[PDB]
């Protein structure tokens, strides 16, 4: 039993809810919140920009030190950093950004990072400003993640289409 509330159960391990991931993380304080990161951990917009704003830019400061030490992430890769005031940890995961021409096949690799954590609060990878079809992203999530994932879809209209169209 966990403290996530109001989700629809898509599968044995995948749940979905119309919610602002920022407000969800603040309420639940999950062990792991997933960020829709880029390889530079530049959290300028989308989910990343909003999560960073909620940390008063502490996420960006920590991320800049991480990049200075380690260099950029790989597309499809991840790193674990602090969750600041939002969660214990933040799993920064880089899904492909179609608006950069990045290979969409890497979306499965991106979701595989979730399997290293027993329970996660997450957005749909490569959705929003990363340019992928959120319906496809949900399918890859369900077919790749085996740990317990609580998906937050900010857009209510998009949420209804994902649920109604889910096979
Ligand atoms: O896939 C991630 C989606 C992308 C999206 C945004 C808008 C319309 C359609 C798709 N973004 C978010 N999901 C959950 N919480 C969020 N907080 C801020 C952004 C955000
Ligand atoms: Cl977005």
């Amino acid at each position: 039993v966990n403290s996530f509330s109001g989700y629809l159960k898509l599968t044995d391990n995948v749940y979905i809810k119309n919610a602002d991931i920022v407000e969800e993380a603040k309420k639940v304080k999950p062990t792991v919140v997933v960020n829709a990161a880029n390889v530079y951990l530049k959290h300028g917009g989308g989910v990343a920009g909003a999560l960073n704003k909620a940390t008063n830019n502490a996420m960006q400061v920590e991320s800049d030190d991480y990049i200075a030490t380690n260099g950029p992430l790989k597309v499809g890769g991840s790193c674990v950093l602090s969750g600041h005031n939002l969660a214990k940890h933040c799993l920064h995961v880089v899904g492909p950004n179609v608006n950069k021409g990045e290979d969409i096949q890497l979306l499965k690799s991106a979701y595989e990072n979730f399997n290293q954590h027993e329970v996660l609060l997450a957005p749909l990878l490569s959705a929003g400003i990363f340019g992928a079809d959120p319906i496809h992203s949900l399918r890859v999530c369900v077919d790749t993640v085996r740990t317990n994932v609580y998906l937050a879809v900010f857009d209510k209209n998009l949420y209804d289409k994902l649920v109604s169209s889910f096979l």
